[PDB]
């Protein structure tokens, strides 16, 4: 095994409540689900609430035509649902993010 100390990471999941795409939701629900199960410390950022977010998110990510979900670490941009799900599947979710 491996034990020592812990680290403080500001995980943020940029999701929305009002959407028509639908598919997005799935990604959002999933991300949160996986994150939930993984018991990862993160904060659900409702971009819907504040329109600004919608933008702030796009910028952070690096695309105006971006969409949720969106994983962010403190001031780092993990990636999208795919990038996330991918790692998760690869069992390297710790690498993708800013954990290790």
């Amino acid at each position: 095994g491996s034990e020592g100390a812990a680290t403080m990471s500001g995980l943020r999941v940029y999701s929305t409540s009002v959407t028509g795409s639908r598919e997005i939701k799935s990604q959002q629900s999933e991300v949160t689900r996986i994150l939930d199960g993984k018991r990862i410390q993160y904060q659900l950022v409702d971009i819907s609430q504040d329109n600004a977010l919608r933008d702030e998110m796009r910028t952070l990510a690096g695309n105006p035509k971006a969409t949720p979900p969106q994983i962010v670490n403190g001031n780092h941009y993990c990636g999208d649902y795919e990038l996330f799900v991918e790692a998760v599947e690869q069992d390297t979710l710790q690498e993708f993010l800013k954990l290790a």
